[PDB]
């Protein structure tokens, strides 16, 4: 409250640190579903059922250019591509697996980095 805070928290790596994640999620050979805006006049249905598309080239231009505030709005993006594919695509087709198999990458990634 006020005058009274928690011990300090190092942030100051936080921005290349979310960086190294992401260039890892944007090497990984399952990433290809993910890496940019899904193209809302080629794909029929995808602008009105996800209400707010993400990719991580959107996400890579958002950590470059100062637009998260902090690590957990960063990773509120990431899960947001992975949420979305699973509400657009079967489990059980090349692009819903793909979208499984990186949110487990991430989510290691994210709490071997910093948890």
């Amino acid at each position: 409250s006020m005058s009274v805070k928690k011990p300090k928290r190092d942030d100051s790596k936080d921005l290349a640190l979310c960086s190294m994640i992401l260039t890892e999620m944007e090497t990984h050979e399952d990433a290809w579903p993910f890496l940019l805006p899904v193209n809302l006049k080629l794909v029929p249905g995808y602008k009105k059922v996800i209400k707010k598309p993400m990719d991580f080239s959107t996400i890579r231009e958002k950590l470059s250019s100062g637009q998260y505030p902090n690590l957990e709005t960063f990773a509120l993006d990431v899960r947001l591509v992975f949420d979305n594919c699973e509400t657009f695509n079967e489990d059980d087709s090349d692009i819903g697996r793909a979208g499984h198999n990186m949110r487990k990458y991430f989510e290691k990634k994210w709490t071997d980095t910093f948890k």
